[PDB]
This record gives C-alpha cells, structure tokens and sequence, in this order.
C-alpha cells in the first residue's frame, strides 16, 4: 500500500494531510489543520504496516504532528492511529489524541480525543 | 529538552523506549514491548515541541510504532501522545491508541486505548 | 432537551438506543447492539445536562451499558460520552470506551475506544 | 462484587466517589471532583457486571456524571469505563471521556480523555 497511501488526503474538517509512504514502513510529510491554534504546514512523521494481511483487512498506521512551525507554537502534539482502506473510495479512518503541555496540577485536562476520516477528494 | 528527552525510558509494563530528540523537533528510536504480539525492537518515529513554554508546563510529544519487524508482524500500530516532565524524577506521561487492521465489518473493534508512564529507571 | 433526547435512536452499525430523559438529568433505557458479543436488549443508565447553554451549543450527556442480560454475559461495559444536537436532523455524537474484565497481566489490553453517531432515522 | 464495590472510593486527584452497587447491576451514588469546574456532590449512575468471570478477571463497570448540580453547571459530562479488582488493596482502574457542549464548529475539541485509579483509602 505504499502507492495507495502516498499522496494528498483531506479530512471532514477541511485539513490537508500530505504523506509519502516509504518501502520500509516510514511516513513523512506535512499537515495543515483547518481548525485550532494552527497556521500553514507542520512536519509529520509516522509508521505503517508495510506487509499487511491479504484477507481484505485494513493497513494499520499512525503519525504525529507537533504544533510548532515557523509561524506558531501551540505547545501541543496530536497523534493519529488508524487504518488505510484501499479501493475506489480509499479512506484512512483514524482516532486521535491531542496533548498540550500543562502544569502537573492541570495534567488531568491535558489530552483531547477525537476521530478523523481522510479521503482522496475534499 | 533535547537532552532531557534523549535516552532510554521504561514504562510500568517493563517496555523499553530508546529515543533521540533532534534540535528540529524529531523523535527517532526503537521500542521493545514487554507485552503483546511483539518481540525485540521496532522502529519508532515521532515529534516533540522543541521550544516549550517556560512557565513550568510539560513538553508535548508523540510517537508511532508499527508492529512489524524482522521477527513478527502484528498488523497494528500504536501511537503515544503525552508530555515530558523534567526534574529529579523525569517522566513522560502518555495515553496511547493501538489500532489493528480489520475488515470493515470489524472496524468498530479495531482500536485499544491505554496509558503508559515512562521513567528513566525501571 | 428532555423531549428532544427521549425516544429511539440508531447508530451507523445498526444498533438501537431507546432512552427516556428525566426532568432531573436522568437517562434510562435499553440498548441493542448490532455487533459484538451481544443479543437482545441491555439496561442502560446515564445522565445529561438538563439546563444546557442557549448559545447554540450541544447538550452534554453520557450513558453506560454492562453487557450482561438474561441471554449473555460478555464481562464488559461500554460508556458513551457525547453531545445531543437538536434540529431537523437531530444527532447524538459520541465517543465510547468498552472495558472488558481481564487479569492484571492483560489489563493493558482491556479497553477499546470508538465513536458512534446516533440519528432518529436508521 | 456488590459488597466489594459499594462504598467510598478516592482517586489520585483527591476526588470522592460514593457508590452503591445493586444486585441487578445498577450503580448509583455521588461524585465530588477535586479539580475542574465543579463544587460539592453530583449525581452519578452506572452499571457493572453482576456475574463476573471467576478466573481472577476484574469486574467491568462504568458510570456517568453530568456536571450540573444546585451550585454549578459546567455543561459537560464525564463517563468512566473500567474494572474493579478485589483483594487487600482493592482498586477500580478506569479511563474516562469528558465531553462538553460545543458549537458544531468546535465539536472536534469537545472531548477530553484521561485515566483515574480509585482506592478505598486516600
Ligand atoms: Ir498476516
Ligand atoms: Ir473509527
Ligand atoms: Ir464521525
Ligand atoms: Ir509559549
Ligand atoms: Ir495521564
Ligand atoms: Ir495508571
Ligand atoms: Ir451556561
Ligand atoms: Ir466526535
Ligand atoms: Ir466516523
Ligand atoms: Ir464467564
Ligand atoms: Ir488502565
Ligand atoms: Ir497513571
């Protein structure tokens, strides 16, 4: 699924995920969020199963963005965990954890959870 | 926190996280899980806030492991999202999402969630 | 939103959530899952914000099902946390945690996470 | 585990969970949070597995608090999902989802996730 995953993806929020899948299991690219304390592109890196089951199962993958670039620093990081599903309407279905840096007193309230679905068309 | 993060960390399960933090926000290393469908080391990559707040807040970070190496393929990936807290007893406090590849029918049951705390001593 | 919430709801899996919202903030009803180790109806109870903001915000709510009834016992419980959104296409948008009973050794793998969206039509 | 669960529990934040477990699987009680937009006691309800496995597994359970009482309304609800572990140092180990009411535009940022461990001594 190197070919299937590599490319430009869009989620339901209007965010843009640009990724290259390497033969070895690497994910590298950029992410641009349509929402939040974010502007322009941010580095992302991650990993995917480069030899997935051939029983029609999805391909497990995940990636991280730290929300610091040359424009802004939101002192936070999001990780997406999910699976790539190939076919006519390819999809990456994810759930995510967004942690922001906090004091120890506020650590209980440091992590948001959500879900994003990416497609190859906006 | 490049110096603070780089090194060998251990969680409550007895897993070993070996990481290098780059000046640019990169995380690269290996992970060895004490539990699950896992043996020996797996590649990890991730990101951290390389210019965190100086108000005593933690440093946000995250990373991904795809559970394929030369020994096993568990057709799954975990992402950890959390913060590094420096000091005498440094800690990385995380929550994680483990997704495994599934059929579309079983996708509702594809993702485990948990929490790991890493310290510099086992 | 007592009137808005009370009734029969369906999610994307084909599950059926039958709920009564009380004036005091109570949720009581039954849940029937289309998937998993489940058959027929299970008791549910929960709570909702009975005086929500009137700035167009959703109404926060949550509920629990333990997966034991007269037919089956899956030694597990799910909680849904989410918000009710009123209007022509009313929705309850949720994320959920499903914990199953485990040994202490397997507790790291005890909890699934997902997301369900309920509507008033299947 | 009716007897084991019923009583007063405390988490790592200093919150107080007061619960009665019914023979039928009901949980009913009050919760007082040491943190957040909260004061005094809030109603809780939930469910537990009233016939758990006898292979040394934990007992699955969950409960909900809507954060409205006579003092405050935080327009939010938390659900805890977890398992009760009996013995000399009884514990309830949970993960939780806290959703607050939002506009549709801000729904992506509506849900916090965390983990609480309750014991019978503070
Ligand atoms: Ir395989
Ligand atoms: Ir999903
Ligand atoms: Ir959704
Ligand atoms: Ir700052
Ligand atoms: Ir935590
Ligand atoms: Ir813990
Ligand atoms: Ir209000
Ligand atoms: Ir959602
Ligand atoms: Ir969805
Ligand atoms: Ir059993
Ligand atoms: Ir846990
Ligand atoms: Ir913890």
């Amino acid at each position: 699924d190197e070919a299937g995953i590599t490319g430009t993806w869009y989620n339901q929020l209007g965010s843009t995920f640009i990724v290259t899948a390497g033969a070895d299991g690497a994910l590298t690219g950029t992410y641009e969020s349509a929402v939040g304390n974010a502007e322009s592109r941010y580095v992302l890196t991650g990993r995917y199963d480069s030899a997935p089951a051939t029983d029609g199962s999805g391909t497990a993958l995940g990636w991280t963005v730290a929300w610091k670039n040359n424009y802004r620093n939101a002192h936070s990081a999001t990780t997406w965990s999910g699976q790539y599903v190939g076919g006519a309407e390819a999809r990456i279905n994810t759930q995510w954890l967004l942690t922001y840096g906090t004091t120890e007193a506020n650590a209980w309230e440091s992590t948001l959870v959500g879900h994003d679905t990416f497609t190859k068309v906006k």
